């Protein structure tokens, strides 16, 4: 636990968990389910909010820089694998804003 | 009137900027996208909105940004436009990444408090 990554946790994360883009975000891709057979091929790090929430919840992370990463890695695996004018490049982007607003206001020091 | 300076503003400009700047994959980011020169027919149909490290310098320069987060917008923006138009191969998106990272943990390194 640091101050920054608790802000993480009660700030960022409760704003986009809630939000009613964040349902394609919540669990890890499931390729199979979803008839995405490259996937994994185009993606070697999958990442999701489900899995970050968890890393919060369990102290996973020793820096909030290691969080935002994760963060980075969902969004940025969205806009890679998928076509520009997906709809979920367009969801993906309205998150990806408001965690940068939120990063804004985000505690300095460790 | 567009914006003012603020602390957070100048840790942008002075730090952030400054070290993505001169980083070694940067190049392909200090300019606008020419299509024509570089024969990308197709660029300006997809990113509706282009960016680049060079005009958040200049909007940073000359007080157009109001808030910092205005600022991490246009970097968010110029990171994505590379990641929606490039293949998922393509050695520029490996260059974003990577910019992408450095930005990242030096805006976790912000002023928390935005003073002007
Ligand atoms: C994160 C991501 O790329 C997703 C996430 C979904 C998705 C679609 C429905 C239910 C849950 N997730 C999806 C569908 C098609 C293409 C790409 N995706
Ligand atoms: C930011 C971006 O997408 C660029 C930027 C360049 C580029 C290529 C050569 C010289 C300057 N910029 C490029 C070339 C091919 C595909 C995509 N890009």
């Amino acid at each position: 636990v640091t101050n920054q990554l608790q802000y993480l946790h009660k700030v960022v994360m409760k704003a986009l968990w809630k939000h009613q883009f964040a349902w394609p975000f919540r669990q890890p891709v499931d390729a199979v389910k979803l008839g995405l057979p490259d996937y994994h091929k185009i993606i070697k790090q999958p990442m999701d909010m489900g899995t970050i929430k968890r890393r919060l919840e369990n102290n996973y992370y020793w820096a909030a820089s290691e969080c935002m990463q994760d963060f980075n890695t969902m969004f940025t695996n969205c806009y890679i694998y998928n076509k520009p004018t997906d709809d979920i490049v367009l969801m993906a982007q309205t998150l990806e804003k408001i965690f940068l607003q939120k990063v804004a206001s985000m505690p300095q020091e460790e």
